[PDB]
């Protein structure tokens, strides 16, 4: 919610590659941030704080569509996506997969048919979107299709290698259990090519040191026809020599420790001391066994159909390959011709590869060289002799690998339907970055720095049809010419002589060294853009679109030296072993391996320029073939090899957030409120309004056809204004409905109808208990919240809504509640007074309505009695209550009048009527019992005339 008022940030992190965190404060060229995690406050590089992408765009199915493009928002968009089960992620024309290490559900049959003729924005990322978009456009463009895979692990990129076929296999084919025989074919030549041509590095325990390039073949109406394994860039060197903890080929070690006691005797194998060609001896492989490998790679060659004769071809000609390496030639006294005291290599390797040892031994020693028309035998020095067996060797595995090759297409390509298009799938060793980069690097490197230029022209011709279709204006160079200068720094044969061509400069000088190459590179080189020096073992930097590469060119002339003795490869050709002899058929020196390696690739590139190429990237997570664990720094690393960084560079420099005119005006009209009229119905010009609403620079955008395409950043700093301008209409929005319920309760507290009863006033006494405990408490905390609210969105106002005027107005309410209490207890008091005396005035007029009934009872009787005296016993009575009634009448007017008066102090409202009832009751009842005493009293009289009349007679 708050996320734009924590100044997110991306930092390094040693755990986690990178994490969240806060920038509180910029010093100069550093900044201090604050850690998410645990709210440290560190102290950081500016260059080394990466920008943070906003909420919305979380687990992006395409990374270009990220309007923060770094390593860091690219690191986190796959973390989250991996551990959310989803694996695959485009960025740009990439399809990044991480292996999971688990089953998933992803590659059932329903789901090849929910991605049959479906794009890549209709469906999630995936495999089967690359493998059916590379096939229709195959059949739609009517042009082959490449698929171009890296990854350092021969698990994650055979498994999807695997896919890709079950998708064509599925989607292309007319007819089960004949469905899936090629790929039953291709999964039995895949041990067979990894045990001659992967290899043990430093990084890597199962490198390919060459490009697998397996062609899928389709007839003129799409349906699969057979398939071919193509091969390229073979690291040839690594059969001679090897570096620190680094094998040659598997198939050496297979050989020498799988082999029994007769197979050793026949191929004369020896121990692995002995052999030059082994640098550091029987290196093993953790977890594996060379001698039980042997077994599974004669094992796949027998499912394959190699026969039995053609294997041994293999196996003798590998220990052919093998004794060359022990040839020992000596300078002789005072003479520069090389000399071979001792021939029982020469005699093995000549027994081996069916040729003859005199004319081996002669024609290493002193070769036949045609001058003019006859062949001239010349000198050879132990240095010539030397590097042309070793490049006899280089040359001769490299023959026998190829033959492998065209062997296993021969049990592949069964058919030869030959059909009339072809998706490849390319699996070449990627960028490699060692601690020491030597010549194999150099080369390495150079073929993924093309690779990678094949990426970005590829993006370049696809970009450019995007700003067509939109009408925008395209003023971009090729993508590719970014990485033209470090090529020509590494190829280019003239004008400014690259690496390579200084290389063979100085190979084909007598007193040349690695110094004085290293020399000749720095002062001929050192004006080179990506050329760099460096700061300390190395020689010299390169600057790949990997980054800075540091070589050490340690034995690089002896490394590039690849001179073919002619002679020897006549006698080869001439060889009486057949497979030999096949090996050596198509025969006939400033020969160098730097230039072999550029008609190499300059074959592949030649190759692939003539498809439509896709790209897949599959990435490691662990060092531990762990599911669900993701190491950051290792797909970090990977990162910058593959080139997915620099697709992320690119698009980051030109408008990659491409927003549809409906969708952008949704989103962002907040910031843009009166801008469109109501009745606005062209989404196009409705753009146009918001953003000449907000100043952006003509350079952040472009209005398109559909679309406006946005700069980087763009769209982060809107959505960060979006979510700061919907925070202030919650803040007004609440800050409403508390004003106005604040001013509602305070007009009801300052009423002063409480009823006219005690229960009707205790009630509100009660209603004004609870509103402070259930009410009150609620709206209290609304008060704090809302200026905690508005002093954030301050840093980052109608009259009546700012903290100090709620403040007060809340304080106005609270003098209300002051008030209302206290007239409610002086009305609880005043309803209690009136209740008493109201008790009290009808109290003395019930005594007085008994009083004047009773005695009038008694009245009624008219006793006067029987004799004179009884007659005035009876007034005695009489005048006592004639007394008593003068006094009980004064008595209870003057209390009632005082009632009254109490009454209309309180100002009752029925004080006239309870008057009225005083005045009635003496006028009626009380006045007819003073009557009634008195008529009494005339009797009482009457008779006691009567009386005394008698006593006189």
């Amino acid at each position: 919610a708050d996320w734009a008022a924590k100044k997110l940030v991306w930092v390094p992190s040693d755990k986690s590659g990178f994490e969240p965190a806060s920038l509180k404060e910029e010093v100069g060229e550093e900044a201090i941030v604050e850690l998410v995690e645990n709210g440290k406050k560190v102290k950081v590089n500016k260059d080394d704080i990466q920008k943070m992408n906003p909420p919305k765009f979380s687990k992006v199915e395409d990374m270009a569509e990220l309007t923060c493009l770094n390593e860091a928002s690219v690191l986190h968009n796959l973390k989250e996506r991996y551990y959310s089960g989803l694996i695959y992620t485009y960025s740009g024309l990439f399809c990044v997969v991480i292996n999971p290490y688990k089953n998933l559900p992803i590659y059932s049959e329903e789901i090849v048919e929910m991605y049959k003729g479906k794009k890549r924005h209709e469906m999630p990322p995936h495999i089967y979107a690359i493998t059916d978009t590379a096939y229709r456009s195959m059949m739609q463009d009517r042009e082959d299709q490449s698929i171009l895979c890296t990854g350092e692990s021969g698990a994650g990129k055979t498994e999807n290698t695997k896919k890709v076929i079950q998708y064509l296999a599925y989607v292309a084919s007319s007819h089960k259990k004949d469905q899936g025989e090629l790929e039953r074919q291709l999964l039995q030549a895949n041990p067979i090519l990894e045990a001659f041509g992967n290899a043990k590095t430093v990084k890597n325990d199962n490198s390919s040191r060459f490009g697998k390039f397996i062609r899928i073949n389709f007839d003129v109406n799409g349906y699969i026809v057979g398939a071919n394994i193509e091969t390229y860039l073979l690291e040839k060197s690594r059969a001679i020599r090897q570096a620190k903890e680094e094998r040659t080929f598997h198939i050496f070690y297979y050989l020498l420790s799988g082999a029994g006691e007769h197979l050793k005797t026949d191929l004369l194998l020896e121990p692995y001391n002995k052999y030059r060609f082994l640098s550091n001896g029987h290196v093993t492989i953790p977890g594996q066994q060379d001698k039980d490998m042997f077994q599974e790679t004669m094992e796949a060659m027998r499912i394959m159909g190699i026969p039995e004769e053609e294997q041994m071809g293999l196996l003798r000609v590998i220990s052919g390959v093998l004794q060359l390496g022990n040839i020992v030639f000596k300078k002789e006294r005072n003479t520069d011709q090389a000399s071979m005291p001792d021939n029982t290599a020469a005699q093995k390797v000549s027994h081996l590869l069916g040729i003859n040892v005199t004319d081996f031994t002669r024609g290493i020693l002193t070769p036949r060289i045609k001058v003019g028309r006859d062949y001239v035998q010349k000198a050879q020095t132990k240095e010539q002799a030397d590097f042309a067996i070793e490049a006899l060797a280089k040359a001769t595995y490299e023959r026998m690998f190829r033959w492998l090759v065209l062997r296993i297409n021969k049990a592949l390509d069964k058919t030869k339907r030959q059909g009339a298009s072809f998706i490849g799938i390319l699996d070449i060793a990627g960028f490699e970055i060692f601690d020491l980069n030597s010549f194999e690097q150099l080369c390495i490197n150079y073929t993924n720095e093309k690779l990678q230029q094949l990426f970005n022209h590829t993006m370049f011709i696809l970009e450019q049809e995007e700003y067509q279709r939109e009408g925008i204006e395209w003023n971009f160079i090729d993508f590719g010419l970014d990485l033209q200068p470090c090529i020509d720094l590494i190829e280019k044969p003239a004008g400014p002589p690259g690496i390579l061509a200084l290389l063979d400069e100085e190979c084909w000088f007598p007193k040349a060294t690695d110094k004085s190459f290293v020399e000749k590179v720095m002062q001929e080189q050192g004006t080179h853009p990506k050329f760099q020096k460096p700061k300390d073992k190395a020689d010299f930097c390169i600057i790949h679109y990997a980054g800075k590469v540091d070589y050490k060119a340690d034995e690089w002339l002896m490394k590039n030296m690849d001179p073919l003795n002619d002679n020897i490869a006549t006698l080869l050709h001439q060889s009486s072993d057949k497979f030999v002899s096949e090996l050596w058929k198509d025969v006939d020196m400033f020969r160098t391996v730097g230039q072999l390696y550029k008609e190499q690739l300059a074959k592949l590139m030649a190759t692939l320029r003539n498809t439509n190429p896709n790209f897949v990237r599959c990435i490691i997570p662990n060092h531990e073939k762990k599911a669900g664990k993701l190491d950051p720094h290792l797909v970090l690393d990977q990162l910058r090899c593959n080139g997915v960084l620099e697709g992320i560079r690119i698009c980051r420099q030109g408008f990659p957030n491409r927003v549809v005119f409906q969708e952008f005006r949704q989103r962002y009209e907040i910031l843009t409120p009166n801008s469109i009229p109501k009745g606005f119905m062209d989404g196009k010009q409705a753009c146009v309004l918001m953003i000449k609403a907000l100043e952006l620079d003509s350079n952040l955008y472009r209005i398109g056809q559909s679309k406006v395409f946005f700069r980087a950043g763009v769209l982060a700093h809107l959505e960060e204004e979006r979510a700061s301008e919907q925070t202030k209409s919650d803040y007004l929005k609440r800050a409403n409905e508390l004003v106005q319920w604040i001013n509602d309760k305070q007009a009801s507290l300052e009423s002063r109808d409480f009823g006219d009863s005690i229960e009707s006033v205790q009630s509100f006494m009660n209603a004004h208990k609870e509103y402070k405990k259930t009410e009150k408490p609620p709206k209290g905390q609304e008060v704090s919240e809302l200026e905690a609210i508005y002093n954030s969105l301050q840093t980052k106002a109608p009259a009546g809504l700012t903290p100090n005027e709620i403040d007060s107005t809340w304080s106005a309410l609270e003098k209300a509640e002051q008030e209302h209490a206290e007239a409610l207890r002086i009305e609880l008091k005043r309803q209690k007074k009136i209740a008493v005396l109201l008790q009290k005035y009808n109290r003395i007029l019930k005594k007085l309505e008994n009083w004047a009934t009773t005695k009038s009872v008694y009245l009624g009787s008219n006793e006067t009695g029987d004799s004179i005296t009884a007659v005035q016993a009876k007034l005695k009575n009489l005048e006592a209550f004639d007394g008593e009634c003068q006094s009980l009448e004064g008595q209870s007017n003057s209390d009632l009048l005082s009632i009254l008066a109490q009454l209309t102090e309180l100002n009752y409202n029925g004080v006239p009527e309870l008057t009225e009832r005083k005045d009635t009751f003496f006028a009626q009842q009380w006045t007819g019992v003073k009557s009634s005493a008195e008529t009494y009293k005339n009797t009482l009289l009457a008779e006691l005339e009567r009386l005394q009349k008698i006593e006189d007679a």
